[PDB]
DNA sequence: GGTCTAAACGTCGGTTAGGAGCATTTG
DNA sequence: CAAATGCTCCTAACCGACGTTTAGACC
């Protein structure tokens, strides 16, 4: 089965990266090598996801060593990328990065990066891209003025598949077992849906809650979480939503086991010892407890 | 009070993100 | 020759995922 473009975009909002490498090359006229990259790096166990992406865009190089990566570094591949994200725009702060990247791309495509002016401009672009300029690049290009970075605000959810890809990237379906003496079975069993993101896009997360009509915002001791713990919201909103909008990767399997446990909780089997052992058995093989 | 649900509060460790540069091809 | 791209190696935090305690409904 083929993947949705908005799923690709959501997942990219989650896990992808737009990069500019500027490295001193003595074998070049400007004395510098400038190259744009787009990349997605995952755990090996999710190679298939990358393949799916590769199948949709018809571009990208997939490798697998200590991790699995799909990369786009040549001009043509990057054209494919830019086409996709122009048709299907990111909505997190990463979009900003994309724009910078995009600008840089066109400077390199038109070869004016081989000009010192072009080089300097590209350095202003990298200055505001992700982690910005290293100390080495800072001293190599003194007092470069960081390009204006677009603050991504008022981002409406473009598509439900975007949500699917995004939680496929940052989401978490897990079962919480709490040591509670008030429970005659000895433990409280909770089904929990979660999405984690840096505070920079808290607005989006809030706008996401309204989209799912459930969830609470949690601020950590930094990061922000969309947390769904209400069983009825889970059974009536979340589960149907992700049954319609599929989760890719191993997290799909995790989500299935999660679903099974939710059904066990709905039938109040979590209130008995037998059902508790059952649920625990399912949980031990979920997420961090899964194998090859 | 007894019980259970929802969720606020807490915390670990690694899969993500982000990085830089040599090697090879293209020309 | 030089410019583009292929390929490989390095770094660590924003994530994922796990745990306990608190407010409070029904009975
Ligand atoms: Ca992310
Ligand atoms: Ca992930
Ligand atoms: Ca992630």
């Amino acid at each position: 089965d083929n993947i949705s473009p908005w799923t690709i975009t959501g997942f990219a909002d989650a896990e992808s990266s737009f990069m500019l490498t500027v490295s001193k090359d003595s074998k070049r006229n400007t004395g510098w090598s400038v190259r744009p990259r787009f990349r997605i790096g995952l755990h090996n166990k999710d190679v298939t996801i990358l393949k799916s992406i590769r199948e949709y865009l018809g571009a990208g190089i997939i490798t697998s060593d200590i991790d699995a990566r799909i990369r786009f570094e040549s001009l043509k591949e990057l054209e494919v990328v830019i086409n996709h994200f122009d048709k299907y725009p990111l909505i997190t702060q990463k979009r900003a990065d994309y724009l910078l990247f995009k600008k840089a791309f066109y400077l390199i495509k038109n070869k004016e990066h081989l000009t010192e002016e072009g080089l300097n401009q590209i350095l202003t672009l990298k200055a505001s891209l992700n982690l910005g300029l290293s100390e080495e690049l800072k001293e190599a290009f003194p007092n470069t003025i960081p390009a204006e970075r677009l603050l991504v605000t008022g981002q409406e959810i473009p598509d439900s598949n975007w949500v699917a890809g995004f939680t496929a990237g940052e989401g978490s379906f897990y079962i919480r077992i709490a040591k509670n003496s008030t429970l005659k079975t000895g433990y409280q069993v909770q089904s929990v849906f979660q999405i984690t993101q840096d505070t920079r896009d808290i607005e989006l997360m809030k706008n996401l809650i309204s989209y799912l009509n459930c969830g609470n915002i949690r601020i950590r001791k930094t990061c922000v979480d969309l947390v769904v713990t209400n069983l009825n919201d889970i059974k009536e909103k979340i589960i149907p939503f992700f049954n319609k909008n599929h989760i890719i990767g191993v997290k799909l399997q995790d989500y299935r086991d999660w679903c099974k446990v939710v059904t066990l909780i709905d039938n109040k089997e979590h209130l008995t010892s037998e059902g508790l052992e059952k649920i625990q058995k399912i949980k031990e093989g979920m997420n961090r407890g899964r194998s090859l």
